[PDB]
């Protein structure tokens, strides 16, 4: 399993729903497990398993979120656990 301190490039889509946005629609994100830079639950998430993992997860939104959309939206995640160290 890939935990912290690793950079998870994690394809992760912002699917709402059934529907898929855009702006949740992430690919080979080259994230970094490790700088609290993303919400608490998400770069977690990706860290529990292993590499090209499909981890379609509903995960919420939370105010810290740079838009007040995000503030309170419960999304499915479709986090394809890919992971450069």
């Amino acid at each position: 399993k890939l935990a912290n301190g690793d950079i998870a490039i994690i394809d992760f889509t912002g699917i709402v729903d059934n529907k898929k946005l855009a702006s949740a629609s992430a690919q080979n994100y080259e994230l970094t497990i490790g700088s609290n830079s993303f919400i608490k639950g998400f770069e977690t998430g990706l860290i529990a398993m292993k590499v090209n993992q499909k981890k379609t997860l509903a995960l919420t939104f939370p105010s810290d979120y740079h838009v007040k959309e995000l503030q309170s939206k419960p999304v499915t995640f479709e986090v394809v656990l890919k992971a450069i160290k």
